């Protein structure tokens, strides 16, 4: 789930996002999808007189040429040079066959280049996933499973995931509230002080699929609690007004109590 | 070079039901008409009981599904996800995005499912309009005459040009007749003859195949055919209408001054 980043200058991760741009067959990719093809691509040389792609081969590897000259042929056939800020080698990758031709180095040049595990990885990040991602998170929330689905749609549109480090405040008491949380990883502790210069006592401890925040909400808009993160946590975020209009009324959320 | 896929037989209304499932499907409702028809003709029939395991999570992924008739069941690591009726795609996810299948699908009645293979979903996937207008390129410069031709009138010439089909025997040209069409040969062979006069009897004159072109004479003459071009194996051309003809091919040395 994670990839390798390679730092690059502003001009270089721009080249490679006007050559993807650029290309016919990867043109149409989501903004965040090149985003990350761009930070992700490692860079490579090769000398004059070079074989970079044999026409036949396996193909693992997707270029952008930021300097030098190539030749293309197939089957003999001279078919054309490309220079600096073209994409090549993205047929074998993008429509899963053998290299479809031979690509030549006629000087000493200098890519960047995207193996077929990370491109694939990354062609999978689309909005439309992540929604569904969200989704398949949510129906597995009893709380939220039984909600009709278009309601869970628009709670999977809204939805902001945040995390939050060992011993890290998610709430305070005492503080105003604008959001609700969904633990999604991790465990969180729930402790109150009942009245001021006292330490605070421990409620509970919450985990994945439990939800808090909603007391500020739902009445004062005021934190009756602590909520510190027990280890590693990540939540599904959401926000007041998102929380009034999909989840208030939800008897589960509403009428709870502890 | 090229594969041929298989052609199963179905009815009207299965092969609406199996158009309009992708249509509706969010992950490929975007593929060009062209290859969703591909998609459609290729299908073949695959039938499960009442209470089966069609797709597991986590195996590798085969096969893309339409369902015509029946109702299945989708969990994911047991939490259920959703139920699918007739008119819904399934087991795409795994064959587009080269990972394992993300989810569950069982059966809750008898179901009545329509498949497609991995190696068919690869070839259409590749059997775009873009790609199909490269192979044009491509082609043409492969062929000397209309190497050294411009870029730009290559694409041209591919965006204009018409892949046509003929039968073994089929008189692709018929001396005498008028004409209005160039053609370039993509594959096969055809015989060209010619009779001095119609109470006659043609002669041989020789044999084309792939990378030779005809039916220039009577774009540049009066537009009648000098001779016959007779299809003599399964012929693919691509054929050139005459505007097209004078603005990108008619000016070439090779093709103007061309002598028999
Ligand atoms: N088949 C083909 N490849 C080309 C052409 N122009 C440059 N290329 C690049 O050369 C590469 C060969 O490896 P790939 O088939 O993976 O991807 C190809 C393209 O990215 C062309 O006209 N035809
Ligand atoms: N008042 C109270 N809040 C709790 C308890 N256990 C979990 N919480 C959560 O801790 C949260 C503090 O922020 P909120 O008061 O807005 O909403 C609270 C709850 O959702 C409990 O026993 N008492
Ligand atoms: N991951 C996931 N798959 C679903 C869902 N609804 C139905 N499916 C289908 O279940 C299938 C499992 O095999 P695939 O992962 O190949 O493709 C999947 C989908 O086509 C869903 O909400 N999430
Ligand atoms: N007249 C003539 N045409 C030929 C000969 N060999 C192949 N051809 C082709 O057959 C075609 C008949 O249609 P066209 O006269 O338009 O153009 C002709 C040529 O392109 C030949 O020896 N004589």
């Amino acid at each position: 789930v994670t990839l390798p980043f390679y730092p690059k200058s502003p001009q270089s991760k721009d080249l490679i996002k006007e050559a993807i741009l650029d290309n016919d067959f990867m043109k149409n990719l989501e903004l965040s999808q090149i985003q990350e093809i761009v930070d992700c691509m490692y860079p490579v040389e090769y000398g004059k007189d070079s074989c970079i792609i044999k026409e036949g081969d396996v193909g693992s590897l997707v270029y952008v040429m930021e300097d030098g000259k190539v030749e293309v042929t197939k089957e003999g056939v001279k078919l054309c040079t490309m220079g600096p800020g073209k994409v090549f080698g993205e047929l074998a990758i993008l429509y899963n066959c053998t290299r479809t031709a031979t690509v030549k180095t006629l000087v000493n040049v200098k890519l960047w280049a995207i193996d077929r595990q990370c491109f694939q990885t990354i062609m999978m990040r689309t909005g439309l996933i992540k929604h569904t991602e969200y989704m398949e998170f949510l129906k597995s929330v009893p709380t939220f499973q039984s909600l009709p689905e278009e309601i869970l749609s628009k709670l999977a549109d809204v939805l902001e995931e945040t995390h939050y480090e060992n011993g890290e405040y998610i709430i305070r008491q005492g503080a105003r509230g604008d959001t609700f949380f969904i633990i999604s990883k991790g465990t969180v502790n729930v402790t109150r002080e009942d009245s001021p210069s006292e330490d605070p006592v421990f409620l509970r401890t919450l985990g994945k699929g439990d939800w808090f925040g909603e007391k500020a909400l739902q009445g004062e808009d005021v934190r009756t609690a602590n909520v510190i993160a027990a280890e590693a946590v990540t939540c599904l975020v959401i926000d007041r007004d998102s929380f009034k209009h999909l989840i208030g009324g939800l008897d589960d959320v509403s009428n709870k109590a502890y």
